[PDB]
């Protein structure tokens, strides 16, 4: 199952190419400006379902799911998606589908950091988090 090394509170330390990723999702300019200034905390826990909670001054989000079971998600930019989280070679892989579009957020552990790779339409964003 998901490694217990994911569990905990993680703080964003680096983000590369977020603005073009948000653009590819359809996010408007003023929201992107705030999204690029945000430094969220991500809290991963498990109590039956796995929960991934994101906290920031601009927006908070939360998803709770079982691996491999499609669920309804509301994203930080207020998309209403059908999403599935899978585990592949230790990476926690989230696909979101809405309005015939798809994006993936792969989260993996690298030397104790958590690396999120976000992909939309060939645009790739990398966000690196350190455990608190
Ligand atoms: C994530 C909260 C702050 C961002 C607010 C701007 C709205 C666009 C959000 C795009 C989806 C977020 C992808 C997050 C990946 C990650 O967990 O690092
Ligand atoms: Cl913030
Ligand atoms: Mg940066
Ligand atoms: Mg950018």
């Amino acid at each position: 199952g998901m490694s217990n090394k994911f569990l905990g509170t993680w703080k964003l330390v680096s983000s590369e190419n977020f603005d073009d990723y948000m653009k590819a999702l359809g996010v408007g300019l003023a929201t992107r400006k705030l999204g690029n200034l945000a430094k969220p905390t991500v809290i991963i826990s498990k109590k039956g379902d796995i929960t991934i909670r994101t906290e920031s001054t601009f927006k908070n989000t939360e998803i709770s799911f079982k691996l491999g079971q499609e669920f309804e998600e509301t994203t930080a930019d207020n998309r209403k998606t059908k999403s599935i989280v899978t585990l592949q070679r230790g990476s926690l892989n989230q696909v979101q589908r809405w309005d015939g579009k798809e994006t993936t957020i792969k989260r993996k552990l690298v030397n104790g950091k958590m690396v999120a790779e976000c992909k939309m339409k060939g645009v790739v964003c990398t966000r690196i988090y350190e455990k608190v």
